[PDB]
RNA sequence: GACACCGAC
DNA sequence: GAACAGGTGTC
């Protein structure tokens, strides 16, 4: 584990459903930012907001921190810059993707050389920013 | 299919 | 705390 670094999750009431996400220091647990609830998104979308934000929080800060997510899907969309997201376009849904295509717009006018990396779940146990 | 992830004593 | 039925994604 690279504890000195930044572990981001999301949290949701329904998949698809009632979305959010924080961060937090992975030492501590302390968090760092958490966004309010998105009233329909999905899991990964979540996921890829969280390490979006992470990047831009890391950057505004001048921080060389590694982020951890979970998510393969969300590392491979914030490595693609393009959310693979099956969820329906509609007057409901319109929150979260255009918050997710912003998110898109910023990976690609930005630099970063932040490291993302997947938290093993399997070997260390829950994410830090875990609900 | 495998894997990563996220209502209901 | 501990003990079936879902969706969202990749490989
Ligand atoms: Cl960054
Ligand atoms: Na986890």
């Amino acid at each position: 584990i690279i504890w000195e670094s930044l572990s981001v999750d999301v949290g949701s009431q329904g998949n698809p459903g009632i979305v959010e996400y924080k961060g937090v220091d992975t030492k501590t647990g302390e968090v760092l930012f958490e966004r309010e609830p998105i009233p329909i998104g999905t899991n990964n979308m979540g996921e890829f907001l969280a390490i979006v934000h992470g990047l831009r929080y890391l950057k505004e800060r001048n921080s060389r921190k590694p982020i951890y997510s979970n998510s393969q899907t969300a590392i491979k969309w914030v490595k693609d810059k393009k959310a693979k997201s099956t969820l329906v376009r509609n007057e409901e849904t319109a929150l979260i993707w255009k918050l997710v295509d912003e998110a898109e717009e910023w990976l690609n006018t930005h630099t970063y050389e932040t490291p993302i990396l997947k938290w093993q779940t399997d070997k260390w146990g829950e994410i830090k920013a875990d609900y």
